[PDB]
């Protein structure tokens, strides 16, 4: 085959043939020492024969057999401990892999990516039992001339392995580099609930880089107490091909520095086993604690961002479903199905309304426009889960990078946070900024906080009434918050009137709105529901990035949004008819 | 202008041209913020005010006149801190310097190569008066069409800056990343010898980057004590430009590790001055201490290598001045001047030989050789600076890296490890073994050490004469070792035979015979003395590597002993009259 001169960013190729053998670089902790080290002494073998571990390149279904039937145990005390974070999966028996150069397919993204990603990728193949698929050089480590597959199944590396019995781990790691502290802590979190017969056997695509790391962090968990840093490198340099303490006069500038990085980071790992030889305290802690941790962003909330200051007047981007279509239209923000020209029916009977944030003086202006509209009790649904407020009667936030100040909390735990933060802000003199286009605090200076309160007060205080989803700000709303809103639609009063709210109105706001429009009209297209909400006045909710640049980070979550939606519409259309018996976490098994 | 479609592998550009004018992004420690923090918080100034520093992109000549003339001291006073690892210089007042991609024109070299690679770079453009010049896009750092630029004068920064009144100070570091300990152990060093009315002006090439990170180390040497991390790293982005600590989302994979490498690095410099007000303990053995430290490749030696088993035979390589030339000449591996038909001038009366190391056996069969043709007492000149001995008849040498076991070491420290390790191994049981070419032991297997000697005591224990110069492996000898060896020929009798050797017989073997063959006989030119020593049996000195690999880390070595064997020759023809009255290190000096 020939080298392919003009490669697409991301083809999907070929890993592996389905052949009746053992993957290429297979190894088990006992086997014996092949070669010499460089004193030409051998390290001790304490310690090999129990380890009951394996590892080797990526495997076809056949190989995966071999090695099932190579090992010691049963296919039920076997892991498979994935270690590529590059999306693969399987064609019948052939392994395959979407490659982008350096084998950084994913690069960047975090793990709740790219799981996702990669079935949406599978998926795509699902459904043809025919396709034009690269092939590929080891040595060169590029894409060769395609050739097409015949197939009629398609499996996760997770499916295919299950289907044989044994046991599945993944860790999306980024080929050529040492893991994150994170990973470190989640694969310890595995290996320690793991049963003392386990075998566990590592894996990457080629069987040298992750997984000689792997394999001399299992080494070290095994032994470290008996045996010495050193003869752990030299021994798995012996049973494997990879010595991580070799620095190559090969290795240059970038090349070199993750080598060295991947040297330390099992050095760093050696240490933290022997001074805690129980692994109670997580080795992101203990490394945090030494100083030899890895980087991680911090989301937390760092300064009292100015959402709205208190006027009287609308809100920005307000709008209800008996409003007027835009002016300002702009097919370039829309996406597929959008036509200028939606059926808007059902919207008079559809009591919602949509906004940014407001603060006082903007929801005393709505008052008279929603109760003139409404004929039922009136809901403000607030779906930030970023703490707010409002300071002297303007709606403030606390902000950290990316407004993610609360990713990772449950509901109470942000209801907590606001109410704590909020009150330890009563009568001090504060920083409350508006943000620019870089989220940079606008001539910022102090002011003194007279009055504190919370959105649901300001809300009560005036005779509507609230309901909080804490919806983290930029992605697609999570299953468990969309859940919470259609459970609350069951038991909410005759004809309620629902205002949904984010920060600006656009993202989390016409979702949700746009979720709502097809539960209450499953005889309108997708395409019309989502035209309607963003000519009344929200964004396009299947919106995509164009072309992506490196900067834009929401690209993926756009994506991952633009999926979704369409998921959802095929949820109400197979499930409102129940009564939407079957909950969307639930119908998402399937 | 235009970008160039397929610009050369290293391309001479312009840097700056000749303006009247501060340079790009030139700061003073004494200046005002502009801009703002995240929080809104200002970071306290305490300390900026008495720092006396500055920073800036490279400069032109005329642009270090506009910020000689515009800082608060006198030249005298004024110290350009030079970071830049790339070569570059000054054609009149205009800088230029050698571009690679990312500029890494001198990736992975040391200091010690660095330096004079550069003297001989900007010493070739000396003599023409013209040359077409690269221009260069700063914004996209990609090569431009090239410029005729007419010039008088090649000048080095460090003549420069010399030739204004000011004082120099040059560190070689690649840009991208952060300095490695020796650099920062170097720049310590420099800084606590500083008068303390200096003024300390730093800069790379953008003024960014490089310069960042030292303005940062600047100030946490000033304030440390007084400064919170946080706040220098707020501060120096105020009047500059970088904010260290800032991760954006365009960098990723390689790069993306750069910048979080230099962020952690001027933290834990942070905590190295905080702990060491008084800098006592070397940075490098304080990050070593506490497991922070940057990687350095370990030159110790490690196995006893067999250098020649005990066989009754010449040694490899030998020859005398009375030899046939060699029958399997290859002119692949000779160079500039390689007469295959060289002058025999003052050859039968040079009374010299050479060859590689030796063993008993070999010694033996090398005395009734000599002794025919010797006219005069017969030194040995044993030029290796590497420990080695005779085990039960056997040449060993104790192996480190690259055969650099004792790299740094003077030669008492030589002689009294060789002696330590030698008599440390006698009586007992260890591996002595002959390595591959990738330098891994052959079938290593333990032997038993009945007798062990020094080379001297081999060499004087068969009446001959011993003397040794240190020499180290694969360069071009040391000034000090080459003054060594014409001080030893000064004192020896008019008649006496030198056999030099090392481990192989042909690096320093051969350029320490050039060297002589070029002292006894200033008539012959270099040529035909290269030649004429090649085809005696060893090597070309002025060899160089046609098409280096990555890999082949001898080919900045071999350029410069082809550099330094002509220096040599240039000092032979200039001191040879008055009988070396001044030192090849006097020389030099010039």
């Amino acid at each position: 085959p020939a080298v392919v001169k003009n490669p697409p960013k991301l083809a999907l190729k070929i890993d592996r043939a389905d052949v009746n053998q053992l993957p290429r670089n297979f190894r088990m902790g006992s086997d014996k020492y092949v070669g010499v080290t460089k004193t030409g002494i051998m390290p001790t073998r304490k310690g090999m024969d129990t380890m009951n571990v394996s590892a080797s390149s990526c495997f076809s279904e056949k190989e995966l057999e071999a090695i099932l039937k190579k090992v010691p145990v049963k296919p039920s005390q076997f892991y498979d401990v994935d270690l590529r974070g590059e999306s693969h999966g399987y064609l019948n028996g052939t392994a395959v892999s979407w490659f982008a150069n350096h084998d950084w397919g994913n690069d960047g993204r975090t793990e709740d990516i790219i799981i996702p990603l990669e079935k949406e990728q599978l998926a795509s193949l699902k459904g043809s039992t025919v396709k034009s698929i690269y092939r590929f050089d080891d040595k060169k480590n590029v894409i060769l001339s395609p050739v097409y597959v015949n197939y009629n199944k398609v499996r996760t590396e997770e499916e295919m392995v299950k289907q044989h019995g044994a046991n599945y781990f993944r860790l999306t790691l980024q080929d050529h580099f040492r893991p994150d502290d994170p990973d470190v802590d989640k694969f310890l979190e595995f290996y320690k609930s793991l049963p003392k017969d386990a075998w566990l056997h590592y894996h990457c695509y080629a069987g040298m880089g992750r997984t000689t790391i792997f394999m001399v962090m299992h080494d070290i968990l095994k032994n470290a107490k008996d045996v010495s840093f050193d003869d752990i490198i030299q021994r798995q340099k012996l049973i494997g091909i990879v010595d991580l303490s070799e620095i190559p006069d090969k290795k240059k500038n970038y090349g070199r520095k993750a080598y060295i990085e991947r040297y330390q980071f099992v050095q760093h790992f050696y240490d933290y086993v022997k001074e805690n030889p129980d692994l109670k305290t997580p080795y992101s802690v203990w490394a945090k604690k030494n100083k030899v941790n890895s980087w991680e962003p911090d989301y937390n909330g760092y300064i009292w961002r100015l959402d709205t200051k208190d006027r009287n007047q609308l809100p920005r981007n307000f709008r209800t479903m008996n409003s007027a279509f835009r002016t300002d239209v702009n097919v370039k923000k829309t996406g597929k199905g959008f036509t200028p020209t939606p059926t808007r029916k059902g919207l008079d009977t559809l009591y919602m309304s949509g906004s940014a944030e407001f603060s006082n003086g903007e929801l005393q202006a709505m008052l008279p426009v929603l109760k003139q509209q409404a004929k039922g009790p009136i809901y403000i649904m607030d779906l930030r889960q970023e703490t707010h407020g409002v300071f002297n009667g303007n709606a403030v936030s606390w902000y950290g990078l990316r407004d993610w100040g609360n990713l990772g909390k449950n509901k109470a735990e942000v209801l907590k946070d606001e109410n704590s933060r909020l009150n330890a802000a009563r009568g001090k003199s504060l920083i409350v900024a508006e943000l620019d286009k870089d989220k940079m605090p606008i001539d910022p200076k102090p002011v003194k906080i007279e009055s504190v309160m919370t959105e649901q007060q300001l809300v009560e205080k005036n005779g509507l009434h609230y309901y909080r989803i804490a919806a983290t700000d930029h992605i697609w709303p999570s299953a468990a918050n969309i859940d919470e809103f259609i459970n609350f639609t069951r038991t909410m009063p005759a004809n309620a009137w629902l205002h949904f709210h984010c920060q600006a109105g656009a993202g989390r706001t016409t979702a949700y709105m746009a979720m709502y429009d097809m539960m209450k009209n499953p005889d309108v297209s997708l395409g019309d529901i989502l035209s309607r909400q963003y000519l009344l006045g929200g964004n396009y909710v299947a919106y995509e990035i164009a072309k992506p640049k490196p900067d834009q980070w929401k690209a993926d979550y756009y994506h991952q949004k633009a999926h979704m939606i369409e998921k959802f519409y095929q949820y109400v259309q197979e499930n409102h008819a129940d009564g939407f018996k079957t909950s969307w976490s639930q119908w998402l098994a399937a």
